């Protein structure tokens, strides 16, 4: 019923989300439970500085979550990719927890990285997708994302599952607060929405195929705060999969726009960078949620930290819908 | 006798950067003297991290040293965009020290972050040229990279001794480690030399003139390791200055516009050459700023060549930036925009 | 209606105890209110560790408590010696906490060591009853156990009040763990029987009485586990008030006076049995405070038993000692001593 | 020449204690080095807290060399009597860096520690003077105190070992400061001396046999600061070797009273407390330094954290010579 298996496992999204979370999350009582760290949760609660190393789409994941990640621990946490923090060699030591996100659990600059800090000391920690992969093989310990087996050159699926990993990770941590307690349902109770608000998202992609006969050599993902990794998510997108070139940036320290204004990064700042732009004249496309000289697609409203899960579909299908106009393997 | 304000600050910076360190380093026995920190510096030795807090190109300053506080001190380094890290609210505790750089000191956003920082019990340290600047008031402590007074539109001068300042920070950290004052006087040493390389990639102003009548609409600067600052630094001085568009990359990542690219033997990797390769291949002229000396490209091909002296690693940025403003300079006069 | 002030705020205690904790707890919801630490707590909770220190009762208290800070807030504790300390210049920082224990507040040497962690950055609470005191100035923050003005020569009242401050101190600081609810509502009830049940003790004071008839020069106090805090401070009481001499000694570790023994259920391990064993052995005559109901000894052998409450384990100790205030006071009164 | 296992062995001290240093120190340019470790230290150097956990003579040690430990690495260091230390059930995690100090290395409540810590992922030392030993075996590492075969009851030998070696420890911890590279050598130096040092206590024993004839049950050990910890092993020594009572105490927070008056460990709160005595009348045995109603023995003047080791001879000639008097089997 698709004609690319890119296109399928966008679209598997709604499942490959779900699956990401049956069983380890429990909905009614709100624990989250992943064996793959029962074993040393004990020792992260407690740990130095989390440090973050991952590539492509992986290393957005990081970012996207790292906010959340960060309140609700209360923990130095930091993300770096694998291929810099190599030169820079960072040094590690036994205090800190190194988690790395891989779809292929496979890819060099990580493993190198995973070595570094396995024989520097460091607690080494996997979110991976694939069984059996060399990360699973050498890490402490980490979850399995749990997602599909991953058959188009994007990491679509891969992303959003990760995301959704990282999140009930953080949680995991996080579980012995009775300050927090409320917001952790919150999200919990949100996480459960989360698959049937992807399928919401995948309707505009008749409005988002629509969208691509005004477009032409660019693209400019404009986002801001919890918004930001997926700005550079969707510009990571357009290059690597439809070969145009895009460049998410931060919203205003300052031509077809995407602008995330999605109400969980609504900022003066971005407010100021659109008015900006709407004053200049060119259609900028303004991803948000139901009821609020341009174009502007609608994403249901999530709680803040899963509502980037949902503003980076339209970015999937639109990248993706650039790259059939332009008849390219897509696989 | 230079036609701009900025033009000057520009070669202001062979001296900006001399009373920089004027004083505060001894070369004869190499140690370096930071009298703000004075009652705080211990204090800082047995701290958590730093979070180092800023904007436009004092990020990228915070970015440059980075790597080399961390090498030199082992306190985990965190840099961080002022406006960004307001609005994640992230955790900040005491035994948190938080580097604040300025070279205003009234940057609006940073001092909601010293303000925030302060309201949650973090030390707070200033790196500031400004005098009275409603920064260095408020921080617990602090330095002032003291280079003069900036009269141009952009920080040039500022972010090469801003830069010599957090460096002397974190030689000023790492000085009670016997096993690092092999590559402390390596650094302190070469620290000055600094001022008179300057001077040779002052010369290199004329090519970089004529560069300019062969570059239009849009900039790729290529970085990694050590230059990757540098890259965001020239893509922020294209992008502010000149009224270009640019963006430094990090090289190796992944139709026919101009090409920067650094290949000093600091940030010298396989991919920085890939990076090239596939560049040459496409048949499109690259400029490749790096060391008087170096056979970066089989010369065959079509590129120029910007030559810079080589110096200390983490010291290579400071001189590697300057051609870069040079050109994100005369692109702007060029382009008829008043620098000022 | 008592014949010493001394005496009197003894039974002063199921008294004290309660204004101690008197709106300071909640019952009903089982959360615990300090004060003077609300805008210190969070702060305390994120430290790198805890260094009590204080003199001859104060350290006593840190003592029996140390035990369960830790448990409940797994923060590390270090219980110190104000004097000692001091004379060993331990390097302090601004990570450290340091709750400084008084009764008085102006004890010498407590305040030279907080001048000394405050000299060098650290964070300082003060746990006082006084007002007024030196230390409640120059404490960052802090609490008044506030059980009233003590007027017997030594502290009695004050180290039990000082004692349930410690301990309402560490539930504060782990109240937002709910893997501990469970132990804290187990402490905070059991917290609210304490006052009653200091009164079962203190109508142990008949038998006390007849008890110093059979006892002289030298008392052997013996204790592990939670109750080697009470140990000590018998051994204190016996030594200050009833100029008498006594030890407190770890149990197990290794010719015919008497012998305290601390078998309480939180304080029975085998090498307290054994302990016994060897004394009951040598067929010499132990006193072994223990819960009611308690076959401690064989009973056939011959053996003096004051009866004690079941409390919450950590609990405990502010019955055993009461017991043994009576008996360090009683003692004074025979010696013929003014216990004032 | 000695009638004792124990006698020799307190004569051995000399050789044993410079056995304890042979070759790990180097005495010329200031290099300590411990192949024990030379795997672990790196990581030591920039850990939590250093927790140590030792029994009888061993846990005196530790007092012993905790103050100059401390002031050289700046961290946490803390003693624990390990039976207590299980009792207590004190918390430990992956930062923390546990020090065991045996002799035997197969001592009960050590070994249970030892588990409970290894349990618990602290990373773990031994300091034994025994060759494979449990504690040798399940250690992360550990120093080897290289003292020779014990053979009496006491652990008269071993105490001065391993109060070497805990320094030398220290110090190697410690070896990359320049601000500390002053009061290094000058320990280093000093540490050189401590052998003969030994020896020239060793002639005090025709004195102390002498003192022996006035004691009678009991015994007090009356010390501060550097010199407490050898008031509380001076004690352990009468009780266990002797059989008679003896109690170190802390000087002054207040009749044979042994008080410890070398220059390392002289305040004012240890002068008024013998000051307090003599007008008493009872004759206090006074140990300190050559040059300076009662009966004082001399001991030669070194670093102050190496004055500890010198002032505990006297106390074992003492309690070896009040067991000879008493025909007790020292062996
Ligand atoms: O997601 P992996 O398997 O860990 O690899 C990381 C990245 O590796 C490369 O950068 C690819 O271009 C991406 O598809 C991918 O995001
Ligand atoms: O923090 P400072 O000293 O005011 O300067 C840093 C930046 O401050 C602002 O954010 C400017 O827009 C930037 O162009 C500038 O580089
Ligand atoms: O620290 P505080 O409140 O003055 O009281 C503790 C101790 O202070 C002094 O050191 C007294 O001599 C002790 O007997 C007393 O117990
Ligand atoms: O010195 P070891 O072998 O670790 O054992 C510790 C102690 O064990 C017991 O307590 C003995 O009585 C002592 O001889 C000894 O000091
Ligand atoms: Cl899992
Ligand atoms: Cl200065
Ligand atoms: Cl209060
Ligand atoms: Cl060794």
């Amino acid at each position: 019923p698709y004609k690319h298996f890119m296109q399928k496992e966008i679209f598997e999204q709604p499942d490959s989300a779900f699956n990401t979370m049956r069983g380890r999350i429990d909905f009614e009582n709100c624990v989250v439970t992943l064996g793959g760290l029962k074993s040393w949760l004990s020792t992260i609660r407690r740990c130095r500085r989390i440090i973050m190393i991952a590539c492509g789409t992986s290393y957005h994941s990081c970012l996207a979550t790292r906010s959340i990640f960060e309140e609700l621990t209360e923990i130095p946490v930091s993300v770096e990719l694998a291929s810099d923090f190599l030169d820079r060699r960072s040094p590690v030591f036994r205090d800190d927890t190194c988690v790395f996100v891989s779809q292929s659990g496979e890819t060099a600059d990580s493993i190198l990285a995973l070595q570094y800090c396995l024989e520097r000391g460091a607690l080494t920690v996997g979110i991976v997708n694939s069984v059996g992969s060399s990360m699973s093989r050498q890490t402490h310990c980490g979850v399995h994302i749990n997602a599909g087996p991953e058959i188009g050159v994007a990491s679509t699926k891969a992303y959003t599952s990760q995301y959704i990993a990282l999140v009930m990770f953080a949680l995991s941590l996080s579980n012995d607060s009775i300050s927090r307690k409320g917001r952790h349902e919150e999200i919990i109770k949100g996480l459960q929405k989360i698959p049937e608000q992807i399928k919401q998202v995948l309707k505009l992609e008749n409005k988002i195929k629509d969208l691509c006969n005004s477009s032409q050599k660019s693209l400019l993902l404009l986002g801001r705060g919890y918004q930001f990794a997926t700005a550079l998510e969707g510009a990571l997108k357009i290059k690597e999969i439809s070969y145009m070139h895009s460049e998410g940036v931060l919203a205003g320290e300052l031509l077809p726009i995407i602008a995330f204004a999605t109400r969980d990064s609504l900022f003066p700042k971005v407010m100021s960078a659109i008015e900006q732009v709407t004053a200049r004249d060119g259609r900028p496309i303004v991803i948000c949620n139901e009821g609020d000289v341009h174009t502007t697609l609608e994403v249901p409203e999530t709680v803040d930290c899963l509502q980037g899960l949902l503003n980076v579909i339209p970015l999937q299908l639109i990248s993706y819908w650039l790259a059939v106009n332009r008849g390219i393997d897509v696989d």
